């Protein structure tokens, strides 16, 4: 098809704020909001990487994009955030340092 940028955006005007990006405590649901409004529109790519996979949940927020995750071990989780571009956004990636004893919850045993 005709030449044209496949959905162009401004990542420089996109930033994320929250205790999840900076870190917190183990077994403590950590989340963060991604202000993409200033940008305008585009796709978002969020991911995490640490000593132990983390269950993250991306939800729609009135401030952009929100993600909630739970740490299963004390360490540094690499939170990558991209928007309208193959590169990272201003400030990313974000290293989240979670402290506290290893806490992993599978499910209920007795009933």
């Amino acid at each position: 098809g005709s030449s044209g940028s496949s959905g162009a955006g401004d990542p420089g005007l996109v930033s994320a704020y929250g205790p999840g990006l900076e870190g917190g405590t183990t077994g403590v649901s950590s989340e963060f909001i991604v202000n993409t409004l200033n940008a305008g529109s585009g796709a978002l790519s969020v991911t995490i990487d640490g000593p132990s996979k983390v269950q993250l949940d991306c939800r729609e927020c009135p401030e952009g994009h929100v993600v909630t995750y739970t740490p299963m071990a004390p360490g540094n989780y690499l939170i990558a955030i991209k928007y309208g571009g193959p590169q990272h956004i201003v400030g990313s990636p974000f290293k989240a340092k979670v402290t506290g004893p290893r806490l992993s919850g599978s499910g209920p045993s007795s009933g």
